[PDB]
């Protein structure tokens, strides 16, 4: 029989529907269960993980018809895990209205339409044909497809359940079924002998969720866990010393940061924000707590200045209360560490920050929360749309967390969806950069270079991108 693999993770997310789990968390567990249409292809052609090249997966081939539209030829006797077959009614579902970006579908799939491009309703033309298409031009329309967006979900079994009764017991295509959920505890998956690709290597794939990294790196020790995930370059060390063990790691598309619950009074304008942005020195961070592994971003494509911080807090009016920077423990790794970091830098600059440290499981009132820390993965190769799907207008930064954005960002943000790349979208990119970086909704710290550790008795390599990839990519070894 084959080998049960045992991950040690930072934890669940809230859903196993593809969309409601997209997350640090969700695509680890969501990429076995489903696939898409179209697949990212990390290690192709000698990449070391983080090639971006897409290849068809449940669609055999594609031909895009116009600006606007892509005729999909769909593989023939795919199974969902309950035996239905997959045809174009399922794929069509996936990207209809009714799923995934009608009014209705958001009160249960809330980012169902700010993750999509702006889709109209999929065309049936036979049992494994369908047009996937869109409004106005898009020339993105397979890389949505090829994204966290495009899991192919069963359309009579997820609208018999509805959005969040399906997230609790996912049915999709993919090399792993799953067969239960503890929340706050673990995901069990077990193998699926009637996948359509390579056969699953695993028994059973097992998500426990172990909050703190040196809990992790001791069960990982103790023979408790095959790999474990979220650790940092420091933990290396722990690992010396252990001939059956090593770290795994790489950048990953990821964007650290803190961002800010600008309903609260003291956020409702850019001034504070703006200080507490201007008043950290990211390469400090990046030298002392990631071997200077993490990557400082070029703000969303795929400066520190403690003088005018001064400033600015003096500006602001801000009296010394005390601002509460909320984290999940180390949920995102080096969060604490950094946290206390850019606490000095705060007092440097005339404000007072301090930790408000939650538990896993819980989530905390919007109305507790001042600052926060969070990440935004980078889940297309066109930096512009992804920044949009988080702070643009009708987004959640804005809906939400009440971001006042000017009018002109708004416009902006409008402008690029509908400009080919050149000389003006590069314009707006840069204006955009701009008022984001004057505004400061958001900080961006750094992408994260993510590290986990392994037996070396199980073979697999991480991807550049906050998941996990077992296709091609997990073997155990005697
Ligand atoms: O980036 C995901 C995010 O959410 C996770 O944590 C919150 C708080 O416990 C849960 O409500 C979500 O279900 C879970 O995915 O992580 C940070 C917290 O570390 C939140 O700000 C994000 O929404």
């Amino acid at each position: 029989d084959r080998r049960a693999l045992r991950i040690g993770v930072n934890g669940l997310p809230p859903s196993l529907e593809p969309i409601n789990g997209i997350s640090n968390t969700g695509p680890r567990i969501i990429n076995q269960i489903f696939d898409a249409l179209i697949r990212r292809d990390y290690f192709a052609d000698g990449a070391k993980g983080n090639n971006i090249k897409l290849v068809p997966a449940l669609a055999e081939s594609f031909e895009r018809i116009d600006d606007k539209s892509i005729r999909f030829k769909l593989r023939q006797g795919v199974k969902f895990h309950n035996g239905a077959e997959m045809t174009a009614e399922d794929v069509a579902f996936t990207f209809s209205s009714e799923r995934l970006w009608g009014d209705e579908a958001i009160k249960t799939v809330p980012n169902g339409r700010n993750y999509s491009p702006n889709w109209d309703e999929p065309v049936v033309e036979d049992k494994y044909t369908v047009v996937l298409r869109t409004k106005t031009p898009s020339y993105l329309i397979e890389k949505y497809l090829g994204s966290w967006l495009g899991p192919i979900v069963p359309k009579e079994y997820y609208k018999s359940l509805g959005a969040v009764a399906f997230g609790n017991k996912p049915i999709g295509t993919g090399p792993y079924k799953f067969r239960e959920l503890v929340a706050n505890d673990h995901v069990t998956l077990e193998a699926n002998d009637g996948y359509w690709g390579d056969k699953p290597t695993a028994s059973t794939i097992t998500y426990q969720v172990v909050a703190e990294p040196a809990t992790r790196v001791a069960g990982l020790i103790s023979g408790e866990y095959d790999i474990i995930t979220t650790l940092t370059p420091d933990d290396m060390a722990l690992v010396d010393g252990y001939s059956d063990l090593e770290t795994r790691g790489t950048l990953i598309e990821n964007l650290h940061m803190f961002t800010f619950n600008m309903n609260q009074p003291i956020f409702q304008n850019k001034t504070l924000r703006r200080a507490l942005a201007l008043a950290v020195n990211r390469p400090l961070i990046v030298e002392a707590l990631w071997k200077n592994k993490a990557s400082i971003p070029n703000g969303f494509n795929f400066e520190f200045n403690l003088k005018e911080a001064k400033r600015l807090v003096k500006e602001s009016g801000y009296d010394g209360t005390p601002i509460t920077y909320h984290t999940m423990g180390n949920y995102y790794a080096n969060a604490v560490p950094a946290l206390m970091m850019m606490i000095e830098m705060w007092k440097a600059a005339g404000i007072t920050v301090v930790p408000k440290i939650f538990a896993p499981g819980t989530t905390p009132k919007d109305s507790d929360i001042l600052i926060r820390n969070w990440s935004n993965g980078q889940w297309l190769t066109d930096g512009l749309t992804t920044m949009v799907s988080e702070f643009g207008p009708g987004r959640q930064v804005q809906k939400r967390w009440g971001w006042k954005a000017p009018a002109e960002f708004n416009n902006l943000c409008d402008q690029v969806a509908q400009l080919k790349d050149g000389e003006e979208r590069s314009a707006a990119f840069n204006r955009l950069r701009d008022i984001f970086e004057d505004e400061a909704p958001a900080v961006l710290m750094y992408q994260p270079y993510d590290v986990y550790a392994a037996r070396k008795d199980v073979q697999w390599s991480p991807v550049s991108f906050e998941t996990m990839e077992f296709r091609g990519n997990l073997n155990f070894k005697h």
